[PDB]
């Protein structure tokens, strides 16, 4: 018997926890190459490595806020305060 099905609600790629730790996301950040990674592993790698911890990319120094992110993953939903 070698069958294995898989599904969804809708295809969301999107992490739920850390990936450097392992643990749950806190105050990720949201770069260029579309990835997230705790405020504090964002800085603590990039002083080691200028490059993404996962594409390893030339990120310069870069690092936006995912806020809405994380909103979207709480029960609410979309954030406006
Ligand atoms: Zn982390
Ligand atoms: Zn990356």
């Amino acid at each position: 018997g070698s069958s294995g099905s898989s599904g969804g609600s809708e295809e969301e790629e999107i992490p739920f926890r850390c990936f450097i730790c392992r643990q749950a996301f806190q105050n990720p950040v949201v770069t260029k190459c579309r990835h997230y990674f705790c405020e504090s592993c964002a800085l603590e790698h990039f002083r080691a490595t200028p490059r993404c911890y996962i594409c390893d990319q030339p990120t310069g120094g870069i690092f936006n806020p995912a806020k809405e992110l994380m909103a979207k993953l709480q029960k609410s939903g979309p954030s406006s305060g």
